[PDB]
Protein backbone atom coordinates (compact mmCIF):
# COMPACT_ATOMS: atom_id res chain seq x y z
CA UNK A 1 0.00 0.00 0.00
CA UNK A 2 0.92 3.83 -0.38
CA UNK A 3 -0.17 6.66 0.99
CA UNK A 4 0.05 10.69 -0.47
CA UNK A 5 -1.11 13.67 1.33
CA UNK A 6 -1.16 17.00 0.66
CA UNK A 7 0.54 19.58 3.56
CA UNK A 8 0.00 23.53 3.58
CA UNK A 9 1.47 26.09 5.57
CA UNK A 10 -0.48 27.60 8.17
CA UNK A 11 0.32 30.95 7.37
CA UNK A 12 2.18 33.24 5.48
CA UNK A 13 5.74 32.68 6.98
CA UNK A 14 5.42 28.87 7.05
CA UNK A 15 5.70 28.56 10.36
CA UNK A 16 3.97 25.04 10.48
CA UNK A 17 2.21 22.95 8.16
CA UNK A 18 -1.14 20.87 8.32
CA UNK A 19 -1.91 17.81 7.02
CA UNK A 20 -5.69 16.53 6.77
CA UNK A 21 -5.97 13.01 8.49
CA UNK A 22 -9.24 11.12 8.57
CA UNK A 23 -9.87 9.30 11.92
CA UNK A 24 -12.95 7.14 13.03
CA UNK A 25 -15.99 5.53 11.25
CA UNK A 26 -17.54 7.71 9.62
CA UNK A 27 -14.73 9.85 9.08
CA UNK A 28 -13.60 12.76 11.02
CA UNK A 29 -11.24 15.09 9.12
CA UNK A 30 -8.61 16.99 11.40
CA UNK A 31 -5.69 18.64 9.96
CA UNK A 32 -2.79 17.82 11.76
CA UNK A 33 0.98 19.13 12.26
CA UNK A 34 3.02 15.95 11.01
CA UNK A 35 6.14 15.60 13.41
CA UNK A 36 9.20 14.18 13.28
CA UNK A 37 10.34 15.08 15.85
CA UNK A 38 8.02 13.30 18.12
CA UNK A 39 6.46 9.93 18.50
CA UNK A 40 2.40 10.58 19.68
CA UNK A 41 -0.60 11.74 17.50
CA UNK A 42 -2.84 13.37 19.22
CA UNK A 43 -5.86 15.60 18.78
CA UNK A 44 -8.05 17.86 20.47
CA UNK A 45 -11.31 15.89 21.29
CA UNK A 46 -14.63 15.84 23.03
CA UNK A 47 -12.78 15.74 26.24
CA UNK A 48 -10.66 18.38 25.69
CA UNK A 49 -10.94 21.16 28.25
CA UNK A 50 -13.75 23.70 26.58
CA UNK A 51 -11.61 27.05 27.68
CA UNK A 52 -8.86 25.48 26.01
CA UNK A 53 -10.00 24.50 22.61
CA UNK A 54 -10.61 27.81 20.44
CA UNK A 55 -10.94 26.96 16.75
CA UNK A 56 -9.83 23.65 16.31
CA UNK A 57 -12.04 20.61 15.13
CA UNK A 58 -12.38 18.09 17.91
CA UNK A 59 -12.44 14.28 17.69
CA UNK A 60 -15.63 12.76 19.43
CA UNK A 61 -14.54 9.25 20.12
CA UNK A 62 -18.47 8.63 20.88
CA UNK A 63 -19.67 9.10 17.56
CA UNK A 64 -17.00 6.96 15.37
CA UNK A 65 -18.34 3.29 15.59
CA UNK A 66 -14.36 1.85 15.48
CA UNK A 67 -13.16 3.75 18.44
CA UNK A 68 -12.11 1.79 21.76
CA UNK A 69 -10.78 3.43 25.00
CA UNK A 70 -7.15 1.58 25.54
CA UNK A 71 -8.33 1.50 29.13
CA UNK A 72 -6.09 3.14 31.53
CA UNK A 73 -3.89 4.64 29.14
CA UNK A 74 -2.68 8.22 29.29
CA UNK A 75 -0.27 10.35 27.73
CA UNK A 76 1.45 13.51 28.75
CA UNK A 77 4.02 15.73 26.70
CA UNK A 78 6.45 18.13 26.36
CA UNK A 79 7.86 19.66 23.05
CA UNK A 80 11.09 21.91 22.77
CA UNK A 81 9.05 25.33 22.58
CA UNK A 82 7.54 24.78 26.42
CA UNK A 83 4.09 23.60 25.10
CA UNK A 84 2.38 20.74 26.28
CA UNK A 85 -0.51 18.21 26.37
CA UNK A 86 -2.33 15.18 28.30
CA UNK A 87 -4.81 13.00 28.04
CA UNK A 88 -6.47 9.27 27.59
CA UNK A 89 -6.02 7.48 24.34
CA UNK A 90 -8.66 5.83 22.43
CA UNK A 91 -7.69 3.07 18.84
CA UNK A 92 -9.73 4.02 16.13
CA UNK A 93 -8.82 3.47 12.97
CA UNK A 94 -6.69 6.59 10.95
CA UNK A 95 -6.14 7.39 7.48
CA UNK A 96 -3.33 9.84 5.50
CA UNK A 97 -3.58 10.15 1.57
CA UNK A 98 -6.00 6.76 1.15
CA UNK A 99 -3.52 5.07 3.48
CA UNK A 100 -5.37 2.65 6.76
CA UNK A 101 -4.11 1.99 9.42
CA UNK A 102 -6.86 0.08 11.95
CA UNK A 103 -6.22 0.08 15.58
CA UNK A 104 -4.33 3.23 15.67
CA UNK A 105 -3.62 4.82 19.26
CA UNK A 106 -5.47 8.41 19.07
CA UNK A 107 -4.42 9.90 22.45
CA UNK A 108 -7.16 12.30 23.19
CA UNK A 109 -6.07 16.16 24.87
CA UNK A 110 -7.67 16.60 28.01
CA UNK A 111 -5.86 19.72 28.41
CA UNK A 112 -3.56 21.31 25.90
CA UNK A 113 -0.99 24.56 26.90
CA UNK A 114 -1.67 28.24 25.34
CA UNK A 115 0.67 27.64 22.64
CA UNK A 116 -1.94 24.76 21.24
CA UNK A 117 -5.09 26.71 22.07
CA UNK A 118 -4.41 29.70 20.43
CA UNK A 119 -3.34 28.33 17.29
CA UNK A 120 -7.22 27.91 15.61
CA UNK A 121 -5.35 25.93 12.49
CA UNK A 122 -3.54 23.09 14.64
CA UNK A 123 -6.32 20.21 15.40
CA UNK A 124 -3.55 18.28 16.60
CA UNK A 125 0.10 16.04 15.96
CA UNK A 126 1.09 12.96 14.45
CA UNK A 127 4.35 11.97 15.13
CA UNK A 128 6.94 10.53 12.88
CA UNK A 129 9.66 9.88 15.24
CA UNK A 130 10.35 6.56 16.00
CA UNK A 131 8.27 4.89 18.79
CA UNK A 132 10.49 4.63 21.13
CA UNK A 133 9.73 8.27 22.19
CA UNK A 134 5.98 7.99 22.80
CA UNK A 135 4.73 8.86 25.69
CA UNK A 136 1.92 6.35 26.51
CA UNK A 137 1.83 4.87 29.83
CA UNK A 138 1.71 2.13 30.52
CA UNK A 139 2.19 0.59 27.71
CA UNK A 140 3.44 2.42 25.02
CA UNK A 141 2.10 3.01 21.86
CA UNK A 142 3.43 2.86 17.97
CA UNK A 143 3.57 5.54 15.34
CA UNK A 144 1.57 5.59 12.62
CA UNK A 145 4.46 5.14 10.75
CA UNK A 146 5.21 2.45 12.60
CA UNK A 147 2.07 0.30 12.30
CA UNK A 148 1.98 1.15 8.75
CA UNK A 149 5.27 0.23 7.78
CA UNK A 150 4.67 -3.81 7.36
CA UNK A 151 2.04 -3.10 4.96
CA UNK A 152 3.88 -0.24 2.26
CA UNK A 153 5.36 -1.41 -0.55
CA UNK A 154 8.52 0.36 0.62
CA UNK A 155 8.98 1.15 4.33
CA UNK A 156 9.84 4.70 4.17
CA UNK A 157 7.71 8.12 4.09
CA UNK A 158 8.95 11.69 2.45
CA UNK A 159 8.65 15.10 3.00
CA UNK A 160 8.72 17.50 0.30
CA UNK A 161 7.70 20.72 2.24
CA UNK A 162 7.04 24.22 -0.10
CA UNK A 163 8.03 27.48 0.56
CA UNK A 164 5.47 29.78 0.96
CA UNK A 165 3.46 26.61 -1.12
CA UNK A 166 1.75 23.55 -0.08
CA UNK A 167 3.88 20.43 -0.18
CA UNK A 168 3.55 16.71 -0.23
CA UNK A 169 3.69 13.70 2.47
CA UNK A 170 4.06 10.36 0.66
CA UNK A 171 4.36 6.69 2.60
CA UNK A 172 5.40 3.91 0.93
CA UNK A 173 7.20 5.01 -2.49
CA UNK A 174 9.42 7.62 -3.61
CA UNK A 175 7.76 9.96 -5.98
CA UNK A 176 10.91 9.93 -8.50
CA UNK A 177 9.63 13.15 -10.23
CA UNK A 178 9.26 15.12 -6.93
CA UNK A 179 12.91 15.71 -7.05
CA UNK A 180 16.10 16.85 -9.26
CA UNK A 181 19.76 14.92 -9.45
CA UNK A 182 20.02 12.22 -7.17
CA UNK A 183 18.98 11.34 -3.32
CA UNK A 184 21.75 11.17 -1.15
CA UNK A 185 21.43 8.48 1.88
CA UNK A 186 23.60 9.12 5.20
CA UNK A 187 23.05 7.17 8.47
CA UNK A 188 20.64 7.63 11.02
CA UNK A 189 21.33 7.03 14.90
CA UNK A 190 18.54 6.28 16.37
CA UNK A 191 19.57 6.60 20.13
CA UNK A 192 17.68 9.29 21.29
CA UNK A 193 14.54 8.55 19.26
CA UNK A 194 14.80 11.03 16.72
CA UNK A 195 15.86 11.21 12.84
CA UNK A 196 19.72 12.10 14.00
CA UNK A 197 22.46 12.57 11.39
CA UNK A 198 25.31 14.17 10.54
CA UNK A 199 26.36 16.88 8.49
CA UNK A 200 29.07 17.51 6.34
CA UNK A 201 29.06 21.40 6.56
CA UNK A 202 28.44 24.31 5.47
CA UNK A 203 29.08 27.45 3.59
CA UNK A 204 27.49 31.26 3.86
CA UNK A 205 26.19 32.64 0.66
CA UNK A 206 29.10 32.04 -2.12
CA UNK A 207 31.68 31.61 0.57
CA UNK A 208 33.52 28.85 0.58
CA UNK A 209 32.26 25.05 2.54
CA UNK A 210 33.59 24.61 5.63
CA UNK A 211 33.84 20.78 6.07
CA UNK A 212 33.01 20.26 9.55
CA UNK A 213 30.69 17.21 11.27
CA UNK A 214 27.35 18.80 12.91
CA UNK A 215 24.76 16.07 14.43
CA UNK A 216 21.31 17.46 14.37
CA UNK A 217 17.52 15.99 13.58
CA UNK A 218 15.49 16.26 11.02
CA UNK A 219 12.20 17.56 12.05
CA UNK A 220 9.24 19.35 10.21
CA UNK A 221 7.65 19.97 13.70
CA UNK A 222 10.41 22.40 14.37
CA UNK A 223 10.04 25.85 12.19
CA UNK A 224 13.66 26.90 12.34
CA UNK A 225 16.98 26.03 11.34
CA UNK A 226 19.10 25.73 14.88
CA UNK A 227 22.64 25.23 14.44
CA UNK A 228 25.90 25.78 16.97
CA UNK A 229 26.79 29.38 17.71
CA UNK A 230 29.73 29.23 15.49
CA UNK A 231 27.91 28.42 12.89
CA UNK A 232 25.16 30.90 13.25
CA UNK A 233 27.53 33.72 13.86
CA UNK A 234 29.09 33.39 10.62
CA UNK A 235 25.61 33.63 8.58
CA UNK A 236 24.51 36.80 10.34
CA UNK A 237 28.27 38.59 10.71
CA UNK A 238 27.21 38.74 6.50
CA UNK A 239 24.27 40.74 6.82
CA UNK A 240 24.42 44.06 7.79
CA UNK A 241 22.85 45.21 11.02
CA UNK A 242 22.08 41.72 12.21
CA UNK A 243 22.38 41.16 15.94
CA UNK A 244 21.54 38.56 18.50
CA UNK A 245 18.57 40.15 20.89
CA UNK A 246 17.96 38.73 24.25
CA UNK A 247 14.69 40.91 24.30
CA UNK A 248 13.54 38.85 21.28
CA UNK A 249 14.90 35.66 22.46
CA UNK A 250 17.84 35.05 18.74
CA UNK A 251 19.32 36.78 15.76
CA UNK A 252 17.07 39.79 14.44
CA UNK A 253 18.00 41.59 11.01
CA UNK A 254 17.03 44.69 9.19
CA UNK A 255 13.69 44.40 6.52
CA UNK A 256 15.54 46.10 4.64
CA UNK A 257 18.59 43.43 3.90
CA UNK A 258 18.89 41.15 1.08
CA UNK A 259 19.49 37.48 2.91
CA UNK A 260 22.75 35.60 1.63
CA UNK A 261 21.54 31.34 1.12
CA UNK A 262 23.03 28.62 3.37
CA UNK A 263 23.92 26.06 2.14
CA UNK A 264 24.18 22.43 4.45
CA UNK A 265 26.41 19.16 3.21
CA UNK A 266 24.56 15.91 2.96
CA UNK A 267 27.57 13.15 2.42
CA UNK A 268 29.12 14.68 -0.99
CA UNK A 269 26.25 16.86 -1.78
CA UNK A 270 25.20 19.73 -0.88
CA UNK A 271 21.56 21.70 -0.21
CA UNK A 272 20.97 25.38 -0.68
CA UNK A 273 18.39 27.16 1.69
CA UNK A 274 17.66 30.38 -0.66
CA UNK A 275 18.11 33.51 1.33
CA UNK A 276 14.51 34.56 1.44
CA UNK A 277 13.62 30.95 3.28
CA UNK A 278 15.31 32.63 6.29
CA UNK A 279 13.46 35.25 6.33
CA UNK A 280 10.65 35.66 9.26
CA UNK A 281 9.76 38.79 8.90
CA UNK A 282 8.87 41.62 11.71
CA UNK A 283 9.03 41.44 14.91
CA UNK A 284 5.82 42.65 15.70
CA UNK A 285 3.29 43.89 13.57
CA UNK A 286 4.75 47.11 11.50
CA UNK A 287 8.29 46.83 12.96
CA UNK A 288 11.82 47.29 10.51
CA UNK A 289 13.61 44.16 12.27
CA UNK A 290 13.19 41.13 11.54
CA UNK A 291 13.33 37.65 12.81
CA UNK A 292 16.07 35.01 11.57
CA UNK A 293 15.14 31.48 10.42
CA UNK A 294 18.98 30.37 11.51
CA UNK A 295 19.33 30.31 15.36
CA UNK A 296 21.79 29.23 17.78
CA UNK A 297 20.94 25.59 19.05
CA UNK A 298 23.52 26.75 22.27
CA UNK A 299 20.45 26.49 24.96
CA UNK A 300 18.56 23.00 23.46
CA UNK A 301 21.15 20.43 23.47
CA UNK A 302 20.64 19.43 20.33
CA UNK A 303 20.87 20.92 16.86
CA UNK A 304 17.81 20.97 14.66
CA UNK A 305 17.20 20.86 11.20
CA UNK A 306 13.28 21.96 11.35
CA UNK A 307 11.45 23.67 8.06
CA UNK A 308 14.04 25.79 7.63
CA UNK A 309 16.07 23.24 5.83
CA UNK A 310 13.52 20.79 5.08
CA UNK A 311 11.60 22.36 2.95
CA UNK A 312 14.73 23.68 0.31
CA UNK A 313 15.07 19.70 0.14
CA UNK A 314 13.18 16.56 -1.20
CA UNK A 315 13.50 14.44 2.15
CA UNK A 316 13.40 10.31 2.57
CA UNK A 317 12.71 9.14 5.85
CA UNK A 318 13.84 5.40 4.94
CA UNK A 319 12.52 2.94 8.41
CA UNK A 320 14.00 0.03 6.71
CA UNK A 321 15.98 -2.37 9.65
CA UNK A 322 18.85 0.23 9.27
CA UNK A 323 17.15 3.45 9.01
CA UNK A 324 18.90 6.44 6.93
CA UNK A 325 17.81 10.13 5.93
CA UNK A 326 17.99 11.01 1.78
CA UNK A 327 18.21 14.54 0.51
CA UNK A 328 17.65 15.50 -2.92
CA UNK A 329 17.63 19.20 -3.94
CA UNK A 330 13.77 20.10 -6.15
NA1 LIG B 1 8.59 33.54 17.09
Amino acid sequence: STGSATTTPIDSLDDAYITPVQIGTPAQTLNLDFDTGSSDLWVFSSETTASEVDGQTIYTPSKSTTAKLLSGATWSISYGDGSSSSGDVYTDTVSVGGLTVTGQAVESAKKVSSSFTEDSTIDGLLGLAFSTLNTVSPTQQKTFFDNAKASLDSPVFTADLGYHAPGTYNFGFIDTTAYTGSITYTAVSTKQGFWEWTSTGYAVGSGTFKSTSIDGIADTGTTLLYLPATVVSAYWAQVSGAKSSSSVGGYVFPCSATLPSFTFGVGSARIVIPGDYIDFGPISTGSSSCFGGIQSSAGIGINIFGDVALKAAFVVFNGATTPTLGFASK
